[PDB]
Order: C-alpha cells, then structure tokens, then sequence
C-alpha cells in the first residue's frame, strides 16, 4: 500500500485535471492524499475515498497566489510533507509527490525531503514547446511589444504558430520569462510528468519531450478516463440537459469561455448579437461576475433569441459536449475544454486572453484542423461567420470529419495495446517500482 500525494492548483482548469488523474490513480491501488489551499476548495464529500489537507492558508486577480506561494510556500510545505512521511504506517510509505507545473517550487522541497516529484501538465506539449523556446523568442523580439508584430506572418524554424500567438499568448512581458525559466527548469529536473493528451494529439512535441526531459512523461487523456464533474467549484445547472434532448441533433453550439475570463460591456454585447445573428440554437454559460461594470447579465436586453438558445450559471461541459445536440462549441481556447472537446468529439471556434490560449487555438486550427480561430478580436459579422462556417456551412465539413476522427483514436488509445493504454500500465508501473 502506498500514498501518492497531489497538490493541485485551486483554479478550476487545475483542480478538474488534477483530481480526474487522483481517481485513475487510486483505481489502480494507490492511497491518495490531496495537498489543496483553503481558498477555492472542492467539494470533499465528492471524494469519499481520497484523504484531503488544507494547506498554506489555515488560519485574475486572484491569480496571484501562485507567486506568492512559490516564494512563501517552501518551507509550509516541507513541514507538512515531513509529517505524513513520519505518520504513515510500516504499511503505507508514500511512494511520490504529483503537483501542477506552476509549482515550481515543489521540487526543492522535495529535493530536501529526498521525496521524488512527478510533474502534472495541464497545458500540452506545444505549450511546453513555446515555454523551451522562449530565450529565441527574446531575440527576435517576439517577446517585445514595443514595435510591432508581422502580418500573418511566421516566426522560425517550424512557425506553426505566428509572432501574434506568442506576443499576446507571452503578454507578461511585463513580468517575463522569470516565471516561466523555473516552470520549464522545474519540469526537466522531475522524477517524471503526465501529459494530459493522448499520442495521436500531438505526435510532432513527442520529440521535443524526449528531448528535454531525462524522466519518462506518460500520455493520459484524463477526460476520456472518467469526467470532472465532481470537482466543479461551482453548481451546475442541469436543467439544460432535458431541454438538449430536446434540440434536433447537432443544432446547439456550447459557449464556455473559462472559470476567469472578464469582458467589456460593449464585448459582451458584441458576443452577444454574432450568435443572434449566426441563427442558430446556442447554450451560452455566463459565470456569475463575467461581464464587467455588472453582477451577471444584466447587460443583455430584453427580445434577444428566447426560442434557440439560453444563459446559464454553470454547466458539467463534458457531460454537455456528449450530448447529440451539441454541433460546436465556442472554446476559449483553454486546454481542458479543448480536449474535452476532442475526446467528445465536437468542432470548435477560437478565442484568446493571453496565457496559452492563442497557442491552444493556433495549432488547433491548422495542425490537426478542428475549428475556426477569430484571430482579430470581435465583429459580429465574423463570429457568425465562424459559427455557419463549422455548423452549417458547406465549407466546414473538413473540420467536422477531422474532429471526429480524432475522437475514433483517443478510444484506440484507451483500448488495450494503445499508446494511453500502456502509459498508464507504465506511469503505474513507474510509481511502484521506486
């Protein structure tokens, strides 16, 4: 019997992820201790069967914690960490911590323990591929936003992706590289680190992978393993499922956009027509706080759609994006809900407020070739115009074939004598034998 301890990130694109591989995780046999702050804590009676510590606060904007913990975090976590390495029984060592990438800060604490840390990587492969090559992206000036960036116009070397990509998908240069030097440092001196993916999803970064990373990384499509829903930090509405029974199949385009982002009054309202204008059935979530200068929608007049469409808090998405009804779905371009999405089998359109969005979208798009990217802001003509592209449009049925065929691979992988299937034998067989 051994203990593998998690430790999350508390924002939901962290905590969905992290807590899917802990129940893959103790199907396979392992204890399961979640390290997890008091701020933006899960629902614990969800997870009758994992033991859960509060940490470093018992007694956007909000992204902050993550630095300030870093720095502030090392030797709160090393205590803890001390104590139940000690508590534990003759019979039940703890074979290895598994935290987010962004703590960076894990692997000294666990270099002074000894403890050996496996690393969870919530973003994909291409991402860690821009973090690598970010000091030849200094150079060019991609990382400057002085000047200016070209016009559909490639980087270097293999520019899948543009300057547009980096410069707002790299837009704290403000902050810089500092951060993300240790992400990628802290990644490569791992005992190990599990990809979110499957091997069809991004065959070109294996390389980039077996490159830079002397520890074995394990490809596992977390959603096609089990869903998040019971990790939401917030209720879902399912009055929506009886009504998408109700839409002819593949007639509603699902709208998420994050679990952080904010729009504009004038935005909001321009989102708001384009789908209006696109004429179709759409289930658009609102968070509640979305919209700027108000508390949730007031925003929206009366007489808009009614009939195709309607607004919600909250949603299980997963559960959602399998449902017949759904055709499209108007991505953020954030990774789970875009791999989600493939895993479900549903074409996208695209969207980017910084981090790694454009990025997702970019190689989203043109690589494998599953949605539609609004690169250029917000016009109502486009979206709509996005939105008959994938759905209704004759001109799309290249990105609904592809995203389906996609989705015949991630179940090959999960079938036995498959990439993901022998990753995890293996990401299993990895923790034992320590």
């Amino acid at each position: 019997r051994r203990r593998i301890i998690l430790f999350p990130v508390p924002f939901q694109g962290h905590i969905n992820p992290m807590l899917q591989l802990a129940n893959v995780l103790y199907s396979k046999g392992f204890s399961i201790t979640i390290f997890h702050t008091n701020f933006n804590k899960p629902k614990t009676s969800n997870y009758p069967h994992f033991t859960f510590r509060f940490i470093l606060d018992n007694d956007p904007l909000a992204g902050m914690r993550i630095p300030i913990i870093n720095e502030h975090g090392a030797d709160e976590l090393r205590r803890e960490l001390e104590l139940l390495m000690l508590a534990s029984e003759e019979d039940e060592e703890v074979s290895c911590l598994i935290t987010d990438a962004l703590w960076y800060f894990a692997q000294s604490v666990a270099d002074s323990l000894n403890l050996r840390r496996l690393v969870l990587m919530t973003s994909s492969l291409f991402n860690f591929h821009a973090h690598v090559s970010l000091p030849q992206f200094d150079e060019l000036g991609y990382l400057d936003p002085d000047d200016k960036t070209r016009l559909e116009e490639q980087a270097s070397g293999f520019p899948m992706l543009k300057v547009k990509d980096i410069q707002f998908g790299f837009s704290n240069w403000k902050q810089g590289k500092e951060i993300f030097e240790n992400i990628t440092k802290q990644t490569k001196a791992s005992s190990g680190v599990i990809w979110n993916s499957f091997k069809e999803l991004e065959e070109s970064e294996l390389e980039t992978v077996i490159r830079e990373i002397p520890a074995p990384s394990f490809l596992i499509p977390l959603p096609k393993h089990l869903t998040a829903s019971s990790s939401s930090l917030l209720d879902h509405d399912r009055t929506v499922f009886p009504w998408l029974d109700q839409q002819p199949s593949r007639s509603v385009l699902y709208v998420s956009f994050g679990s952080a982002t904010e729009v504009d009054e004038k935005d909001f309202l321009e989102i708001a027509r384009g789908l209006v204008d696109s004429k179709q059935s759409f289930l658009w979530v609102v968070r509640p706080g979305f919209v700027k200068g108000s508390t949730w929608v007031e925003p929206l007049p009366d007489g808009f759609l009614g009939e195709r469409g309607r607004i919600v808090k909250w949603v299980p998405q997963q559960e959602v994006l399998a449902h017949g009804a759904i055709g499209a779905f108007w991505t953020h371009s954030g990774w789970n809900s875009t791999l989600e999405s493939v895993c479900e089998g549903v074409p996208m359109i695209f969207s980017d407020f910084g981090l790694d969005q454009p990025l997702n979208a970019r190689y989203m798009s043109d690589v494998l070739k599953v949605g539609v990217y609004l690169e250029n802001g917000w016009e109502r003509g486009e979206i709509a115009n996005a939105i008959r592209r994938v759905m209704v449009d004759e001109e799309g049925e290249y990105i609904r074939q592809n995203a389906r065929v996609l989705k015949q691979k991630a179940d090959v992988s999960l079938m036995k004598g498959g990439s993901s299937y022998e990753s995890l034998e293996s990401l299993v067989s990895y923790i034992s034998s320590l």
